[PDB]
């Protein structure tokens, strides 16, 4: 019952799920608001701006989970997080997350079917629990998340609501590199022919964005043409939703999601649309 | 924060509001208590309330909430009983200082849609034919736990696969909170408690003592071993009038997929004419 070691300032690294909850509690009780990054693979200028995000609250400290699935290199993230001035990062092992295995899960309301529940079906039980269970280890007052993987977000907001969990759920919109690409672990397997055409995700997005003064079928016929402008880019769907992800109303706000595959790479972008 | 006033009970429906007491009270030094309940408060319940107020500082929080998605059937939801005066009479004269009494709407203003999926536990037992009960049971014990986040929440061992259920979920969630398990309370012939004992006619409330006396006949059988002890509470079920046996099972204290060592819990479900009873207890096999 004594403390873990916090060194204020520094970046502290906890692998274990009861030291980093001791230390977070610890911390809530000297001021301190805690902000928690959730991230898994090599960190990248996406993760960062949640980072950034997240330190910009007066008295903050972020905590920023690295954690694989069950859902790149230690060295190098952990010197960015140090750069960011994050003073916790949660390192914790599969067996540590999971104890007692696969065993009491989240499941998603029925949006989880939908859209990227076609071709995973099971993926997004998995990210709610681990979720839920780093909410409940940190306790943090505010969780970041990228706009990137809107349809993750708008479930996590469910997950939220659902089961009364008091935590604010920040949406941070998508870091894209210079073309418009929106920034993901998977862009660096694109040979130069995929990387080129790659582009017509975004582009077909923000094309329908400005169509959409014009109405939502012109929006849509707008991001569709632009997909078709481009070789070898399957399309997996081309979707426009409320911001709930519900049925996209009259007018108002909304959602273009689409999903590609471009070889063997499943690419994915979204934005916002108004109507009219 | 609304009105708290100490050392009187205090209801209060929005969860919003009984949230933002029960952070004021921690912040000042209180430990939280929860006590969940289904209403129809009997002794069994006020067992609960005790323990939690003997926690040095505690406040005790009682949620009293008949909750829909537990529930299957049929006219079972619509049959639960509701004895709400009774109930808050009941917590005043205990001296509890927060009922919770949330509406249906508060707590599912958008139905069902994110869930608890209980663990494999949860399809055997009282689960086999009523697959959804426990994932209803262990889904308002989540929201519960994040409405009221007490220090402690307390659960008879009456309904023990749900005890062994809620500390799965407890676990599994890595939620902050402390699981009390109460010893059943029984009437003085050890029937155990039970919400549902008022639809036992007099001839099947005689009768079902043959429950509680057929577990106590195992615990003591069972130092000539599991199936001695499962022998002497089958022939005291048997001999009872009118009791229909669903299940009458010795399994680990996990109820979990490792067997039984020393240690086991007996279970047992029986129907008398429609009322469903259950109970349970302990069990040491041989030298335990
Ligand atoms: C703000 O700009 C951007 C742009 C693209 C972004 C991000 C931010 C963040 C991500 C990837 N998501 C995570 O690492 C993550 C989510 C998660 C949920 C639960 C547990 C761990 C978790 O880790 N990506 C896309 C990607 O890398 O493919
Ligand atoms: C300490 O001796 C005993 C003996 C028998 C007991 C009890 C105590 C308490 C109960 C009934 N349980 C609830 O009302 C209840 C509500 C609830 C709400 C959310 C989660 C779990 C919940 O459990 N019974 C059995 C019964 O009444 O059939």
């Amino acid at each position: 019952m004594a403390i873990p070691a916090f060194h204020p300032g520094e970046l502290n690294v906890y692998s274990a799920p009861g030291d980093v909850a001791d230390v977070s509690r610890a911390l809530r009780l000297t001021g301190r608001r805690v902000m928690l990054v959730p991230t898994m693979g090599a960190l990248h200028e996406g993760h960062l701006a949640l980072v950034r995000a997240a330190k910009r609250v007066p008295g903050s400290v972020v905590v920023v989970s690295i954690f694989v699935n069950p859902m790149r290199t230690p060295d190098d993230d952990l010197a960015q997080l140090r750069a960011e001035g994050v003073e916790i990062a949660f390192t914790p092992t599969t067996a540590a997350m999971y104890p007692d295995g696969l065993r009491t899960t989240v499941q998603p309301g029925p949006l989880a079917a939908e859209l990227e529940g076609g071709p995973r079906p099971t993926h997004f039980a998995g990210v709610l629990t681990v979720v839920l269970k780093l909410l409940q280890i940190v306790r943090p007052d505010r969780v970041f998340f990228g706009e990137k993987d809107y349809q993750q977000l708008v479930l996590i907001r469910q997950l939220v609501a659902d089961f009364n969990l008091d935590v604010a759920v920040v949406g941070v919109p998508t870091v894209r590199e210079a073309d418009g690409l929106a920034m993901s672990s998977r862009n660096r397997y694109l040979d130069p022919a995929q990387r080129a055409a790659a582009v017509a995700l975004s582009a077909a997005l923000t094309a329908a964005a400005h169509a959409a003064t014009a109405g939502a079928q012109a929006a849509l016929d707008a991001a569709r043409a632009v997909l078709d402008a481009a070789p070898g880019v399957a399309v997996d769907y081309l979707e426009l939703r409320d911001i709930g992800l519900g049925p996209m109303p009259l007018n108002g706000s909304g959602r273009l999601l689409v999903a590609a595959r471009l070889g063997t790479t499943r690419l994915l972008d979204n934005i916002a649309i108004e109507i009219g």
